[PDB]
């Protein structure tokens, strides 16, 4: 049994844990099966997903580029925004990424949303950096 | 006397009502005479400004541009996120406002940071669409 602020905080980062140790046959953990990404802000152009429907983002990447060396890691000096209340945790994030075409590095603002009891995670929210995305879709 | 988390949330919402209806005469208030405005991410090249640092920049925005129609509004849906122990409310919100050159709009993540007696603002750190904005500069 933990406080719930702490269980909250452990919730939302098992999903940075689940991408730097990614693989297709694990998948994706710590996710109730009605779970939806969001990427804001809306701008950008990418609609919400479900748990199949990032698997298979996941799947068509695989067989574009290589990706090794996932790393995430919070901001130096931020804190994590718990509200118990709306079950919601907030984190100031860089995500770092090799690819075929050089290195990935971006800065995220992560917005979770977990069940009642607070163990796995319902709604995922990150706010991208529009001009460096669309610089690497491009 | 109101509970915390009511009155972290109007603290943190006064940041818009001042902004709607702002005067240089008023200037900024419900701040901290060492409040810090940060714009995130820190690719688009943004210094942190202080009080006055703020107020120089909307005096050199008055003699190229003007400024019409301030608005300011949360996302249909989203809910004040609230952390009452470490003093934070986040948002999601909508920025309108009318320039000489058309419309400005996006959207934004906001991030505040209040005092111990949770009636001044210390910090305010905004997550903006990097796109856009370079785009509006340019
Ligand atoms: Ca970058
Ligand atoms: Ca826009």
């Amino acid at each position: 049994a933990l406080p719930l602020r702490e269980r909250l905080i452990q919730t939302a980062d098992h999903y940075f844990r689940n991408m730097e140790s990614f693989d297709l046959e694990t998948g994706l953990t710590g996710r109730t099966a009605d779970c939806i990404l969001k990427v804001l802000p809306a701008s950008f152009g990418m609609p919400d997903r479900t748990n199949e429907e990032c698997m298979a983002a996941h799947i068509a990447t695989r067989a574009d580029m290589t990706m090794k060396n996932f790393k995430a890691w919070r901001v130096p000096g931020s804190i994590p925004i718990v509200d118990e209340a709306n079950r919601k945790v907030v984190f100031h994030m860089e995500i770092y990424a090799e690819m075929g075409d050089g290195v990935y590095h971006n800065e995220f603002i992560f917005i979770m949303t977990t069940n009642d009891e607070g163990t796995l995670l319902k709604e995922v929210a990150e706010y991208v950096d529009t001009a460096a995305e669309k610089k690497f879709a491009a």
